[PDB]
């Protein structure tokens, strides 16, 4: 490892020109990296012949690119040879186009001559138009490589929380001469609903169909205590079409009941729409490549179909009148199911006896209850309204998957409609200052939707790549990659889940290679804080994840999971510390990258909802109740980027989500075009979002917050977030605590390493390792 390849790697596979029911593919390395594949070609024995276009992105270590040829027989699984080239000659900036060889594991050649022929060139990052510039112009032309294409004429609403209520948000000023407005998520998929005519399109990873979308008794709307069950069953009796793609898991519904067992109510639901003209249809996932045989069969229950979508037509942006209709979609994290409904205030214990009496989620403790009171679990997320042709390819998305996996021919068939519902359209004219230009992200196989191009020439065209069974969308790794590239003064992230780019972990008491989680994000982004580093440029990373993922958190796998986020934050320092004494500075390496989670603490006042009963004696359960506080669970999935650009979706920073081929993941990534941050600071709709989510979290609007690149900016928020930790953390309690966001409780050591804050090696209330532990049961495909 001496080299640094960070960029992206065109490569052509050719041949093998010599050599002596089969079915033969190559894979490519960067040292004991895999970056790609051929696929499996077959029958054919003896200069077997791919031609496979690679468009391959790097951020890694490396002495030699490596190919190596395999055959996955069923008979039998073995490989064939192992060609190397030393990256030297690659680094440059040049084409080799070698008949490079064939050999051996001591490294000295297979029989008795050929010779692997392959085609290769890389570029480093800067050769990108975008790099350090950031979107740069209105005629931006989107992610290359992408099975979608930029839409333009679009309009985004962008969803904080499910719900907002009135007079939450302060005053905050937008380019047009206008305040920011806050939008109410489940208050628009209820008229989104509610209204359609023609079709209503869902999928998600749980749908619980008695849930009201609707309930702050101060912004009422007709109909609104109706359940989603209700509402849909209401909408096909009148003719439209309603179908449905929720999630099978496969396991059996567990009659019993331990109390904080969510479960996705997948037969429940599936039985209350049997007999009726909702369509729904309980959808498998198998994901593409398990590894072993032995591993696949611990793990093939256990992938998800990741995507929250809700697809409507809806009446046309009109001042009368008349005829005619658009459809309108729904992305984002928030699921329709329990657990999901709150807003900013996100309360622990007030709301028990309001909107949450019979909404009540906590599964981090066991046998949580109402009956037994707080606190509950809050749900911090984000979610997105997509109209202009935009709206098109999500509906898309799930017209390839009921065609896969769906259910009857029963698609409305759009083309039959072309009297009322118009073509792909824009809302606006791309010369209104509040257009967007946005573009459909994913994270599926052709196991998982219908109709992916075939011919290896137009997969690699749409970014498509070969996977052990299927053609793989990895739309949303490559969005993240090329919006962190770009990325010019600072990122923020909201994530339920960050760790990734295991390749570049230390071997510390683990392979590295064995981890596989090998998507880019973490990488890219301390990649990117040490290129500001080395120019002079002020940057800055803020990352916000949940305390700790939703569970038990000392069961095995919440551990198995904050034992990888902890790998993969002291990666990332270590890369930033090492820039960072490259220059002779001596720094705070948390003033250029910072990590958070989110918390509540509420003093009890008089008259709030007394419980009957009460938590046992020295749970996790009753030291919450007592200390009055609990984490604001982060479910969101969402990455902000200079003010500018922004990307909602379901895919968390793991590798299941990021994969391509494990869990079904869906996100958009837009920018308005008048609103870029090329010279001017973007001050459009993303930056009066931003600002909504931190005075959501910080508690306060502050000067220095308009400029986040600022070091007075890191500076003040991580202060406060020391502040808002020592509240929370503290045993005492004066008061409510006045914001949320808190330093997220560990100590980063003078080389990198991630050190327990004193005191704290357990979460408060807890006796879960802040550090995370390395489980021996779940193997890293589970948890990655
Ligand atoms: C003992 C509990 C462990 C705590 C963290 C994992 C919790 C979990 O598996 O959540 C369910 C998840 C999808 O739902 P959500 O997490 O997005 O609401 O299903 C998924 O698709 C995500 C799985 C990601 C990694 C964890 C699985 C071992
Ligand atoms: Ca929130």
């Amino acid at each position: 490892a001496q080299h640094l390849l960070h960029g992206t790697l065109h490569a052509t596979i050719y041949e093998v020109d010599a050599l002596h029911e089969t079915q033969l593919y190559a894979t490519i390395d960067l040292q004991k990296a895999r970056v790609g594949r051929t696929r499996k070609i077959k029958n054919e024995p003896k200069n077997p012949k791919w031609y496979e276009s690679f468009h391959i992105y790097c951020a890694h270590l490396a002495s030699d690119i490596i190919f190596t040829v395999k055959d996955d027989n069923p008979i039998g699984a073995t490989l064939i040879g192992r060609a190397y080239i030393p990256v030297d000659q690659v680094i440059n900036g040049e084409e080799v186009d070698q008949w490079v060889e064939i050999l051996d594991n001591d490294r000295n050649p297979i029989q008795g001559g050929s010779k692997i022929h392959v085609k290769l060139q890389y570029f480093h990052v800067e050769e990108d138009r975008n790099w350090n510039m950031g979107i740069k112009s209105a005629k931006f032309p989107g992610v290359p490589y992408t099975f979608f294409s930029q839409r333009q004429g679009c309009k985004v609403s962008l969803y904080q929380d499910a719900h907002i209520p009135d007079n939450f948000v302060p005053r905050i000023p937008l380019a047009g001469g206008k305040n920011y407005e806050p939008q109410r998520c489940w208050e628009d998929i209820f008229d989104a609903i509610s209204n359609a005519k023609h079709l209503i399109y869902i999928t998600g990873w749980s749908v619980y169909a008695e849930i009201a979308l609707v309930r702050d008794s101060r912004r009422p709307k007709p109909g609104g205590d109706v359940t989603i069950g209700e509402l849909l069953k209401k909408k096909a009796s009148e003719g439209v079409r309603v179908l449905l793609l929720v999630w099978d898991d496969r396991t059996s519904v567990d009659v019993l009941k331990k109390d904080g067992l969510m479960a996705t109510h997948d037969e429940e639901t599936e039985n209350f729409f049997r007999g009726s003209d909702v369509h729904c249809i309980l959808c498998p996932r198998n994901p593409d490549d398990g590894g072993s045989i032995v591993q696949s069969l611990q793990i093939s229950t256990m992938f998800t179909h990741h995507q929250k979508i809700v697809v409507v037509d809806s009446e046309m942006p009109s001042r009368g009148g008349s005829e005619m209709r658009r459809i309108v979609s729904f992305v984002g994290g928030i699921d329709l199911c329990d657990g999901r409904y709150d807003t900013p205030f996100h309360s622990l214990f007030r709301t028990l006896d309001t909107v949450h009496h019979d909404d009540f989620h906590q599964p981090n403790f066991t046998g949580a209850a109402i009956t037994k009171g707080g606190p509950r679990e809050p749900w911090h997320d984000i979610h997105s309204r997509l109209e202009g042709p935009i709206a098109w390819d999500v509906m898309y998305n799930f017209e390839q998957r009921w065609s896969k996996q769906g259910g009857k021919d029963i698609l409305v068939k759009l083309r039959d409609l072309s009297d009322i519902i118009i073509t792909p359209s824009p809302v606006m004219f791309q010369e209104d200052h509040d257009v967007w230009n946005v573009q459909l992200f994913r994270s599926i196989d052709g196991g998982a939707a219908a109709g992916f191009p075939e011919s290896p020439e137009a997969a690699a065209e749409a970014g498509l790549v070969s996977g052990k069974d299927n053609i793989i969308d990895r739309s949303i790794q490559d969005a993240y990659i090329h919006a962190i590239r770009r990325a010019k003064d600072f990122i923020y992230v909201e994530n339920q889940y960050f760790l990734g780019s295991s390749f570049a972990w230390a071997a510390d008491g683990i392979t590295p290679e064995d981890i596989n989680a090998l998507h880019l994000i973490p990488k890219e982004l301390s990649l990117k804080i040490v290129s500001k580093i080395e120019k002079g440029e002020k940057f800055r990373v803020y990352v916000v994840v949940p305390m700790w993922p939703e569970g038990l958190p000392e069961s095995g796998s919440v551990q198995a999971i904050l034992d990888w986020q902890r790998r993969t934050m002291e990666m990332m320092y270590k890369d930033v510390i090492q820039a960072l004494r490259a220059q002779g500075l001596e720094e705070d390496p948390r003033n250029y990258l910072t990590f958070f989670c989110l918390g509540n603490r509420e003093v009890k006042k008089d008259g709030e909802y007394e419980p009957a009963e009460k938590p046992d004696p020295d749970t996790d359960y009753m030291r919450a109740q007592e200390a009055r506080r609990f984490m604001i669970y982060v479910h969101t999935k969402m990455m902000i980027v200079d003010d500018e650009y922004i990307i909602i979706g379901s895919a968390n920073i793991n590798q299941r989500s990021m994969d391509g081929a494990r869990d079904s993941e869906i996100a958009m990534g837009g920018y308005q075009p008048h609103h870029l941050s090329h010279r001017q600071p973007a001050r459009g709709q993303i930056h009066g979002f931003r600002m909504s989510l931190w005075y959501e979290h910080l508690g306060m609007l502050d000067e220095t917050f308009l400029d986040p690149s600022s070091l007075e900016c890191i500076e003040k928020v991580n202060r406060i977030s020391d502040k808002y930790w020592d509240f929370y953390s503290s045993e005492s309690l004066e008061h409510d605590l006045p914001g949320h966001l808190l330093r997220y409780p560990i100590g980063v050591a003078s080389e990198g390493d991630i050190t327990e804050l004193p005191g704290f090696e357990f979460f408060p209330d807890t006796k879960a390792r802040i550090l995370g532990t390395k489980s021996d049961y779940l193997p890293p495909i589970l948890t990655t």
